């Protein structure tokens, strides 16, 4: 895989972010994770985590996997990086997302994220508390 540029348009919630990619606005859904909805427990906190992460970053990047790049709702599916740090993984490491939606096409970083989840679980972090 490789990183490609994008600029933040707007944080949306824990695992969705509006970004400009190849000069077009689009909503990205983070691969391999599931944050709770804003209305659920840790939802506000997930949204807050992702927001600060992408808003503070001098450089946002987008990384498509090998399978499909758009989901059935037209959302981009990618690993998103903030100054080189992966938002998907960072959420999971903090117990603010579960590893989820692991489809055979698009799972390059599954084991990395599962390793993070294990550590979050060990620490009884947030969702795991
Ligand atoms: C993360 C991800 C979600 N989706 C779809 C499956 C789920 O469909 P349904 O909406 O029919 O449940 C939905 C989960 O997104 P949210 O967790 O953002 O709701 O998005 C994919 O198709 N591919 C993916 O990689
Ligand atoms: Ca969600």
């Amino acid at each position: 895989l490789h990183k490609e540029p994008a600029t933040l348009i707007k944080a949306i919630d824990g695992d969705t972010v509006k970004e400009m990619y190849k000069g077009q606005p689009m909503t990205f859904r983070l691969l391999l994770v599931d944050t709770p909805e804003f209305n659920e427990k840790y939802g506000p906190e997930a949204s807050a985590f992702t927001k600060k992460m992408v808003e503070n970053a001098k450089k946002i990047e987008v990384e498509f996997d090998k399978g499909q790049r758009t989901d059935k709702y037209g959302r981009g599916l990618a690993y998103i990086y903030a100054d080189g740090k992966m938002v998907n993984e960072a959420l999971v490491r903090q117990g603010l997302a579960k590893v989820a939606y692991v489809y055979k096409g698009n799972n390059t970083h599954e084991q990395l994220l599962r390793k993070a989840e294990a550590q979050a679980k060990k620490e009884k972090l947030n969702i795991w508390s």
